[PDB]
């Protein structure tokens, strides 16, 4: 296997605007097929990248900054990864793209609707396409966001190809907290990959030892990569100064959940979740990170000068974790001389509690994670046993607050994501799976459990564990329009665990 910790961690450059005034910031980002070396010992890999980079450029904005991004497709007309033609039926181009700013408080036509896709130079566009230049008003809490492809029936492929990047909203009001900043504030985009000897990406064309009933290529219900990359390098190292760093930890993997720790037994300090700063900082020895979740953390290397510390992983993917491979994420080497005094802080008091809000519960929505089997014998994962194309059923009214009760009778965790909003986690409660499957009756096998401190802030992607009912609360706004909610396991999303979400203005 590839030698661990021989390549330095890339830190994507911050994107520069094409035009900028006090009133408007204008960016251009072009999707390009490009080649990059992923490891010292590999030939360069063919990838799809925003501005031809993997990951794409980091975009940094201020809260309330009036931002526009013209996301453009300059990709080849044929994919290099295996397309399953059976999972969607519409004339249409093979390669479709659309960019979703994950966590963005964004008008619907700029949100990256799956059917708002476009081909090269916008030659062909999906039925819900409205505009070329996306508008991000950024009227939301400072937070770690990220952007990635969201094209109908292609998300697992386009994201795997390399179409992911970081987007950070800086609230000037947070500067007084003196959190680690500038070179001491570093995004970590974690992506698992399987790479062939010739350097080319491997993505399966079919399930392992496929049934003759299956089409070719065929979608698979999960992908587990043999290798872990951070910021587009296999098992990299980062030289750090002996001081406090802020890391924006982003799970940009298709399926894989990580459970992260430091191999010396040191602690993280979590300061933020998907939706921004937690009300209080939280000292953690480990944390779970499912696809699309973000942890905003401080690691304090002050007492560890000279040491090599591995960011380790205990969560398996399709089996037990391998100590020599996927148990490793990256290695910190505390060997960089201090550039200046560490004047950063790790404050306890960060933000207002979500519980300060006292919104009336307009609706309680009961939702189940289910599915069926297709003509080829493959599982089709479905929210409420409804297909993507079935008439919309999740229709919250703008400005109103709802409780969503997510029932998971399946065998695994699904990281559920709602567009537009960030939400509060209320509780999780275990139930009798067999009784639910047989009668549809919900019988609890234990008391409700409140969220861990890590989930007492704002979330937009939430782990709904097997055999539990998860309750969340969201205020639907400030915009009305057509959005989506879905599982962020991309192999599930594409077939067919995604539903429209209409925020209405009556
Ligand atoms: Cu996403
Ligand atoms: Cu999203
Ligand atoms: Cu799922
Ligand atoms: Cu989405």
């Amino acid at each position: 296997t590839l030698e661990k910790f021989v390549d330095a961690l890339p830190i994507p450059d911050t994107l520069k605007p094409v035009q900028q005034s006090k009133e408007k910031t204008y960016y251009e980002v072009t999707m390009e097929e490009c080649t990059h070396q992923l490891h010292r010992d590999l030939p360069p890999t063919r990838l799809w990248g925003y501005n031809g980079l993997f990951p794409g450029p980091t975009i940094e904005v201020k809260r309330n900054e009036n931002v526009y991004v013209k996301w453009m497709n300059n990709l080849p007309s044929t994919h290099f990864l295996p397309i399953d033609h059976t999972i969607h039926h519409s004339e249409e181009p093979e390669v479709k793209t659309v960019v979703h700013l994950h966590g963005g408080v964004t008008p619907d036509d700029s949100d990256g609707y799956p059917e708002a896709w476009f081909s090269k130079d916008f030659e062909q566009t999906g039925p819900y396409f409205k505009r070329e230049v996306y508008h991000y008003p950024n009227q939301q809490r400072g937070a770690i966001l990220w952007y990635h492809d969201h094209a109908m029936a292609l998300t697992r492929l386009n994201v795997y190809a390399g179409l992911v990047g970081a987007y950070i909203i800086h609230d000037p009001k947070e500067k007084r907290l003196k959190l680690p900043s500038d070179e001491y504030d570093v995004p970590l985009l974690i992506t698992d990959r399987t790479i062939n000897e010739d350097g080319s990406l491997f993505y399966p064309s079919a399930p392992e030892n496929p049934s003759p009933s299956l089409p070719n290529p065929s979608i698979v219900p999960a992908f587990c990569g043999e290798t872990i990359l951070v910021n587009g390098k296999v098992w990299p190292y980062l030289e750090v100064e002996p001081r406090k760093y802020r890391f924006r930890v982003i799970n940009a993997s298709n399926t894989r959940t990580y459970n992260l720790s430091l191999d010396n037994g040191g602690d993280f300090i979590q300061i933020g979740s998907d939706g921004g700063l937690l009300p209080r900082s939280v000292k953690l020895n480990s944390f779970s990170l499912a696809p699309a979740e973000r942890y905003d953390i401080i690691i304090d290397f002050t007492a560890y000068e000279g040491e090599s510390i591995i960011l380790a992983n205990s969560a398996g993917c399709g089996g037990d974790v391998n100590p020599e491979t996927d148990a490793n994420i990256m290695q910190f080497r505390v060997t960089k001389p201090l550039a200046q005094k560490d004047e950063s802080r790790k404050p306890k008091y960060l933000a207002s509690y979500p519980s300060v809000q006292h919104e009336r519960i307009q609706n309680i929505r009961t939702l189940k994670l289910a599915g069926t089997q297709d003509e080829y014998g493959r599982p089709v994962l479905l929210l409420n046993n409804k297909r993507w194309h079935d008439p919309v059923t999740e229709t919250p009214k703008v400005g109103t607050t709802e409780i969503w009760s997510i029932i998971n009778p399946t065998r695994g965790t699904h990281p559920i994501h709602l567009h537009l909003v960030s939400f509060r986690v209320l509780d999780r409660r275990p139930f009798d799976i067999a009784r639910y499957q047989e009668s549809g009756e919900l019988s609890y096998t234990g008391p409700a459990v409140p969220p861990p401190p890590s989930e007492k802030g704002w979330k937009d992607t939430i782990q709904a564990h097997a055999g539990e009912v998860l309750r969340i609360a969201a205020t639907f706004g400030p915009y009305s329009g057509r959005y989506v909610w879905h599982c962020h396991i991309l192999e599930h999303l594409d077939y067919d665990m995604m539903r429209p979400m209409d925020i209405t203005d009556p």
